DNA sequence: TTTTTT
């Protein structure tokens, strides 16, 4: 039972083929608008994400999966990498519209990289071949993660490190609004201050209604999310929980080459019945895929029994993992295996990053931002719950929290004065 | 520091 705004009636005609990046505050109705305009789209419509859980929220995959994405960022004179299987180019032919939910943490070459792949299929030189395109998220909330060295590789062909600086934006373009229904809250007392967290204009008087998170009791269990700043804040709360006793560890097999700081699984998968788990690859056989969360209830040698979060009983075997590097054969440059490790692909969700929360709702979050270093890290943090009475703390919320983006005012300032367009018209 | 492939 789902009401559609004003605002959501005025975009749906807009894309009846110019594209459309909707934005507006956490939990305006961003990520569920979207899921009914799949229905009344009349189009045939893939959904993706930068992140899984995002993803899963959203219907989709993440975006690395749909187009075969290496994880290093990609520049105009970087060779792609990966080809496309039969299939996957009947999903993109067929496909007429393409989403894409917190459009915010996307890299700008990853749109680039999207362009140039369906360029290639749909053998055109229409931006993107042609597919109108239709971008959710929130540039207020979280930027993509980039590591400097990747990100000096690509001052050198991007004016900034965000999803509007992709170079295909000098061919093309697309329209703005702004939804400014807040549903996810109730109180306002409290929404006005998130919205202050957000635009960075807030004062330490509305700070002091953020005073009753600092130690407050574990009413559990109904049980507490624990959303971190750092992986080392989440590997520990799991742990913490779980414990030491009734274990079962299950340790990686490695074949070869693979080293430590790339394996992209556990080594010591440790879970006992009860354990919240998540899912880190996909198995469309099975139905599993990357960001699903489940509750574990029958260990064996070699086969994990979880039953998932909208309800269907999986049984989970071992997944391997391939470490392809580049090698010289007979006079021939060539990807071969160098390695390859295997576990099942779970790991402990008592606890997870603020980005990978980050799309997601509560009724009791558990938060750690005592070490914030991303801008609106603590805003997308403590605006996952629906009432403040359900969020604890590690900390007290200072300003020292909030790291302003300046190039996001910017943004806004260029396209709300050119009537809500960005990039090239046509 | 944070995420992400077929
Ligand atoms: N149109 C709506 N009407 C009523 N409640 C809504 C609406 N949209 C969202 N909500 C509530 O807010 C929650 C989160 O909204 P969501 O769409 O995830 O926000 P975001 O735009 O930040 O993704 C939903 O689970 C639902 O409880
Ligand atoms: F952008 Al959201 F919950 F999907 F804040
Ligand atoms: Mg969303």
């Amino acid at each position: 039972d789902m009401i559609l705004t004003e605002e959501m009636q005025k975009i749906m005609n807009l894309i009846q083929e110019n594209n459309v990046f909707v934005t507006g505050k956490a939990g305006s109705g961003k990520t569920t608008f979207l899921k009914y305009l799949i229905e009344k789209s009349g189009k045939n419509c893939i959904v993706a994400a930068p992140t899984g859980i995002a993803a899963i929220n959203a219907g989709g995959v993440t975006l690395h999966s749909l187009f075969g994405i290496p994880f290093g960022p990609i520049t105009p004179y970087d060779r792609l990498e990966n080809k496309f299987s039969e299939y996957k180019v009947e999903l993109l032919l067929k496909m007429e519209l393409l989403i894409i939910d917190e459009i915010s943490m996307v890299r700008p070459d990853i749109l680039d990289t999207i362009d140039r792949k369906l360029r290639w299929v749909y053998e055109s030189d229409e931006p993107f071949g042609g597919v109108q395109v239709v971008m959710f998220g929130d540039l207020f909330q979280l930027p993509p993660v980039t590591k400097k060295q990747e990100r000096e590789i690509l001052s050198d062909f991007y004016d900034g490190f965000f999803f509007f600086n992709a170079l295909v934006f000098k061919r093309t373009g697309f329209h703005i609004v702004e939804l400014t229904k807040i549903f996810r809250q109730t109180e306002p007392e409290f929404i006005n201050v998130l919205n202050n967290i957000r635009n960075y204009q807030v004062t330490s008087d509305e700070l002091d209604l953020l005073s009753e998170l600092k130690d407050r009791k574990i009413s559990s269990s109904n049980e507490y999310i624990h959303i971190c700043t750092h992986k080392a804040d989440v590997e520990k709360i799991n742990a913490d929980k779980l414990g030491e006793q009734e274990i079962r560890n299950y340790d990686i097999v490695i074949k070869d080459k693979f080293p430590e700081s790339s394996i992209p699984c556990d080594l010591h998968l440790k879970l006992r019945v009860g354990a919240r788990v998540m899912s880190l690859v996909n198995d469309s056989l099975k139905g599993y895929y990357n960001g699903m969360l489940g509750i574990v209830t029958a260990l064996e040698d070699n086969v994990i029994t979880v039953r998932m979060d909208n309800g269907r009983t999986i049984k989970f075997e071992r997944y391997t993992w391939s470490n392809t590097q580049y090698t010289l054969k007979d006079n021939e440059i060539v990807k071969e295996e160098i390695g390859s490790c295997t576990q099942f692909p779970l790991t402990l969700a008592w606890a997870i990053t603020i980005h990978k929360s980050q799309g997601l709702t509560f009724d009791k979050i558990i938060i750690h931002v005592s070490h914030t270093f991303c801008p609106g890290q603590l805003y997308v943090a403590l605006s996952r719950c629906r009432t403040l009475e359900g969020i604890v703390s590690d900390a007290f919320i200072t300003k020292q929290m909030i790291i302003p983006e300046y190039a996001l005012i910017d943004f806004e300032r260029a396209y709300k004065s050119e009537g809500n367009y960005y990039g090239k018209r046509l």
